[PDB]
Parts: C-alpha cells; sequence; structure tokens
C-alpha cells in the first residue's frame, strides 16, 4: 500500500469542521476524523470507501 497509509489523521490548523476518513493501518480499517479545511495530508478522504481503495486494494 502507499507509505501515506501509514500516516496518522492530519486536521491541520483550518475552522472548517469536515468529517473525512483516514485509513487507520493498525487498526486495518477506515476511521472517521474532522478535517479543518487547510494543508490537507494524503491520508484524507472523502468516504470511508474512498480511503480502503487508496489504501487496502485489491
Amino acid at each position: 500500500r502507499p507509505a501515506f497509509c501509514l500516516e496518522p489523521p492530519y486536521a491541520g490548523p483550518g475552522k472548517a469542521r469536515i468529517i473525512r476518513y483516514f485509513y487507520n493501518a493498525a487498526a486495518g480499517a477506515a476511521q472517521t476524523f474532522v478535517y479543518g479545511g487547510v494543508r490537507a495530508k494524503r491520508n484524507n478522504f472523502a468516504s470511508a470507501a474512498d480511503a480502503l481503495a487508496a489504501c487496502a486494494a485489491a
């Protein structure tokens, strides 16, 4: 899987309140986090399905 799938989720310094998904490699699962709208890192998807497709393919 890509290395970014091993990244912790990054809320960043933004004040937005957006539900995003990251691949939690420790858990072997997609998980929700609160993204602030600025400076997203790569492990950051709109849906668990998108996070899983990138990181647990296939």
